């Protein structure tokens, strides 16, 4: 029809480089006669798959925004509210045009090791797919006025879009008005006014994909406009990363394993092992939180498939609601934290760090939570009396360990294929993922090819928003370090450099008050650009920091009064969010416990990545 | 799957966009540009190419099916299964040599800031992709219906082999020339003539028997001049006049609207519906005022056909008779210009349009004269009733309300006449002043149904396209094979006088007429006349005028003519009817042919004292 064709297009681009890669890596380990233009062919061909995602969520109207204060509006300021924020999209969505053009006739260097073929092929994604990107604009507003939810028609969007092209392909001099550096010279005050106005925007509903994008625009017009060329080609060149092909393909790991019948076997073997010790369904609650952890990079996804179970274990089991939902949202933290990690992953893209030395340092803290779990677990059950469920025999283990073997085999083949260094991240992903493919097909009979499918698509969609707030924040990034925030944020704060340790202690309480408000996906990207660079300013390690950083954004979807954990488990398992919150409560001791013993130090962290590597 | 209409309908607005800034700005700005006639061309060719694909996807391209309609269903099955293999073998020929053609192009385009002509090359490969995927999806309907004995998955895993073997082992082919075995050598044209016909009868369509004759000929005698030959496959469609074609289909889809053709056959009845014979005189001036815009004559039969049709019972007349004024009322359609038919043969011969349009003017108005004369003699003698002639309030009222209608033939035919526009010029501001009329002055135009047009016209475009590529390559080996100079050789004796070559060329013709269709009889017969008329010293102008004429006589001859069934279909009357009353006033056209044929100076003398 006319919806599809992106995601027609973009599910044939995510097979065919599933099958460059794998050829890749059979020709190296078995036949030892390496390619040349896999890597290549694959970067390229992502490029343009990420922006097909990026079309994909534009049309669907799924970009992250933050919803703290849109939330507190009545619907009449609401209307005005989403007025303003689809003009800016539609401003934003007609500059990435602009500069796509300009970018691609200005595209002149080769691509060696592909045949002397020029650059322009990777340049000429930005441009194809903007203009769609604009014609689901339009075809969204339709839908957006008509329900009442803005102000302007789609007639007036086509009659703004026709003029302002007409102007810009005809005397594009007319556009020299509109810089405010012919009437107001600030100076050095435009990072601070740039800054100013993108909180202000950001706080109002605006994405951040687009609200990055706006502020350094402004930042640029400000002091002067000519030297944007120069730094617009980051916006192509972030796509064009080998990093950032893990993502998609540990989403779909992710998204093939969370069928039912694997999880189910899993949940037998945990009860079957961990059954019948004082805090029996809490301990298995954790560690099957703890396996799922190995193959999953989300928690979300473990909080959703197997709460309705362990949730309805322990209430036969004979523990209270409160308790339940408080063990249920507390194990979902584990999942982000041992490899593979979606969060880790974005840290290590942002920070130009080595993901395998992430995923080692973060390996270790996934463990002490794991044990300390446990361990309020236990001391909780024995506390209150709860009976003991009776010991399973050996047969029932033994079976259900022979049902369950290659389900959880993959944990085992990540975590050798990282640590023994046989493997990068992106080869270790794409084996996962065509191991897990070969085990639901072969082993266990419950895919089928529209399965496969549908779950490329929804990996491409949920790349796709990661993907646009990457290139703005990469665009980001070069006004932030182009004036020097982080030295003169360093000088401001003087006195206190003395010991790294207080401004650990400052940058840890930051982020858990606004981790109370504001969602860890959103916050991440709200929060690094400018950590990153003064982290760096105190001679701060950067895997320490990164491991820290994303202890601490974990927390804070445990939280009231925002927390993603506490609604799903409270939807999840039938009972008001109050309970949840209540029962969680005890259980943020152990965390903090361990996010202030690994502050405290790092040499636990730092300790394994040096030995390993 | 409306992927080929989407993409084509926003090429073909597109299009419509760029021709619009060419002319203002040459006109009133005085600032011509240098790069809109280039993009028009670039993108035709592949608005063409998924007229093509579409064509392909919905089976409706032209064949011959005069012995189709004369075998059981047997037969049929065995038929089928035939042009099925050859189509699937022609596309995949079609692909390879895209391929080598894209791989091969390397100059610039001077006119457009040193641009490749990899960009005009490359769409052969990418829309033949498309082409075989549809063609695979149709075969699984025609296995499902039991029309052929061949399955889908039998034509997939033919298709990977023969990639695989193409793309591997190149050198494997080397056993299928002709050459290998025997050189039949100088009757290899005549050889592949013969198989082109048989194969033509057979049902195959006519724009892959052309492929399928020439490359069997190119392989009979050395396979390393089609090399050469391939690249007249993609500058056929890379052409400016043809680009005349769907702008004046689509301005004949607007304009045959149903409350602008009310209104224009209420104009005509209010005029000429008082004399002896009104209703017949009625018919044929409405006919003429809407040949004036339109360039088909199915659209003359299906549009005005009903209401003419019952004006003439109401007044008296009789079933034969209307009958056969509202068939033989239809031709008037392709002499008047615009034509379809006048555009192909410039295309085909490399002959200027407007002088073909200057001089095809008359014989349209010949034709109408006479006819309203034999339809006076006829009314008069069968003592047929008058009607009483309408006052001045009427027929004012009647021009208040077609003068936006009317103004339409007069715009075009004086834009081509004086000079100012060429013709894809004056199709463009047809159809602009077509939409804005149909937008604004009338009140009866939507965006759905403006896109709706487009599609039909790029649908109906991409199978002429399809043939014209076609007979291109087939001109190349008709050239190449010094055809018409045999055919002198043999016929020196028929030499005496040129009119012993026009009168048997137009027997053949006549002849030819009666079973085979207007468009698919053109296309077969122009490319081996034309050389011979150039062999003769005959002019290009009057035979293209003559040649249409013949051609388009043939819609009202039994037992085949598609003016026939349509006139009898949406007449509610018998075919045996509609053919007893066509019949006598066929003499008119006879007359004005033999006429035409014996003094081209009437023809001649027109266009040399306009231009
Ligand atoms: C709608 C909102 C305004 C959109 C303005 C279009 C971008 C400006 C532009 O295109 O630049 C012109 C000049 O722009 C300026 O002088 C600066 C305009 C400031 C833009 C500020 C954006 C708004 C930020 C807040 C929202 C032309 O210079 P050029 O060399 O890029 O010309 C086109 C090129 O040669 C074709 O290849
Ligand atoms: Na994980
Ligand atoms: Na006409």
């Amino acid at each position: 029809y006319i919806n599809k064709l992106e995601e027609w297009l973009g599910g044939a681009l995510f097979i065919a480089i599933f099958g460059i890669l794998i050829a890749q890596i059979l020709s190296r380990q078995v036949f030892h006669s390496p390619l040349i233009w896999s890597e290549e062919l694959a970067k390229l061909l992502f490029v343009y798959v990420g922006m097909l995602g990026i079309s994909v969520a534009v049309r669907k109207q799924e970009h992250v925004f933050i919803d703290f204060l849109t939330n507190l509006m009545p619907e009449k300021i609401r209307k005005f509210t989403n007025t303003f924020v689809q003009l800016l999209v539609f401003i934003c969505i007609f500059l990435f045009i602009h500069f796509g053009i300009r970018t691609f006739n200005g595209a002149s260097f080769p691509i060696d090791a592909l045949g002397g073929i020029s650059e322009k092929w990777i340049f000429a994604a930005l441009p194809v797919v903007a203009i769609l990107m604009m014609f689901r604009f339009i075809q969204a507003q339709t839908l957006n006025f008509k329900t009442g939810k803005s102000y302007l028609p789609a007639t007036f969007f086509i009659i703004s879009a026709v003029i302002l092209f007409a102007i810009l392909f005809f005397a594009p001099d007319w556009f020299k008005v509109l810089r405010i550096s012919n009437y107001i010279k600030l100076g050095s005050s435009s990072v601070y006014v740039a800054l100013l106005v993108w909180l202000i925007i950001m706080f109002i509903g605006v994405p951040v994909g687009w609200s990055l994008f706006i502020a350094t625009l402004l930042y640029f017009s400000m002091t002067r406009w000519n030297v944007v060329n120069a730094a617009t080609e980051k916006l192509v060149y972030s796509l064009d990363s080998f990093p950032l092909l893990a993502v998609p393909f540990y989403i779909l790991t992710g998204i093939l394993m969370n069928t039912g019948g694997i999880t189910e076997r899993i949940f037998n073997f945990a009860k079957a092992l961990l059954g019948h010790y004082t805090g029996g369904m809490g301990h298995v609650n954790i560690g099957a939180s703890l396996l799922f952890s190995g193959m999953s990079g989300s928690a979300l996804a473990d909080a959703g498939g197997l709460g309705q179970l362990e949730i309805k274990a322990m209430r036969d089991a004979g523990y209270d609601d409160d308790i339940c939902g408080g063990i249920t949202a507390a194990s979902c933290i584990i999942g982000p934290l041992v490899p593979p990690s979606i969060a880790m992953i974005i840290y290590g893209v942002i920070a130009n760090e080595s993901i395998a030395k992430l995923f080692i340092a973060g390996f270790i803290p996934g463990v002490l939570i794991t044990l300390a779990l446990m361990a309020m677990n236990y001391r909780i059950a024995k506390k209150r009396g709860y009976p003991r469920t009776p010991k399973a025999t050996r047969e029932q283990l033994c079976s259900s360990f022979k049902q369950s073997f290659w389900a959880i085999l993959t944990p085992l083949l990540i975590i050798g294929g990282i640590f023994s260094g046989l493997f990068s991240p992106t080869e270790s992903a794409i084996v996962a993922a065509a191991y897990s493919v070969i085990i639901g097909k072969f082993v266990y009979k419950e895919l089928t090819l529209k399965s496969l499918f549908n779950s490329c698509i929804e990996a491409m969609a949920i790349t796709g928003v990661v993907a646009l707030m990457i290139m703005t924040v990469t665009f980001f990034g070069d006004m932030i370090a182009r004036e020097q925030v982080a030295m003169r944020v360093a000088d401001v704060f003087v006195a206190v450099a003395d010991s790294p340790l207080t401004v650990l202690i400052m940058i840890n309480a930051l982020l858990l008050f606004l981790g109370m408000f504001i969602d860890a996906l959103a916050l991440q990207f709200l929060v690094l650009p400018m950590l990153i660079p003064i982290a760096m300013q105190f001679n701060i390690d950067l895997i320490f920091f990164g491991v820290m950083t994303t202890l601490n954004m974990m927390v804070g979807i445990l939280t009231p009064p925002m927390g993603m954990a506490l609604f799903v488990v409270a939807r999840v398992g039938n009972m008001s969010v109050s309970t949840v919150t209540k029962g969680v409560l005890p259980f943020l001791i152990p965390v903090f416990v361990t996010l202030v013993l690994i502050t405290i130090f790092p040499q636990i962290i730092t300790f394994v990545p040096n030995l390993l590597i």
